[PDB]
């Protein structure tokens, strides 16, 4: 899950924005997640990666809205719905993205090397 051929720390900050997936009364997030100063900070007393005390996605559902926006199962989220995730409790970020009122769901992610559907281009 962790390998940097020529991009240690210098990851690609991308934007995930998808319209909440309503279910009866609630909204479904097509990803699993833990990011928090709320979480266990005792594994990265300065940094662990681009994750640190930030928020970061632990999954994404195949075919769910998170994948449509481009979330990648293991990505360090820098923001949730306009909030700032660098040192914010898991629940702070989770509560925002589980607001059944956010017609659209905003996620700022730092995406490192979870390359999918990359198109080849032969330069000769």
């Amino acid at each position: 899950m962790s390998y940097i051929p020529g991009q240690p720390v210098t990851a690609v900050v991308q934007r995930v924005e998808i319209h909440k997936l309503r279910q009866g009364e609630n909204l479904i997030l097509g990803f699993s997640i833990g990011g928090g100063i709320d979480q266990d900070p005792s594994q990265n007393p300065f940094s662990e990666d681009k994750t640190d005390k930030g928020i970061y996605v632990t999954r994404v559902s195949e075919g769910g809205p998170a994948e449509i926006a481009g979330l990648q199962i293991g990505d360090k989220i820098m923001q949730v719905n306009g909030w700032d995730m660098t040192m914010v409790t898991h629940d702070q970020a989770r509560k925002r993205l589980t607001k059944r009122s956010e017609e659209v769901v905003r996620l700022l992610v730092t995406r490192q090397s979870l390359q999918k559907a990359v198109q080849q281009s032969m330069l000769s």
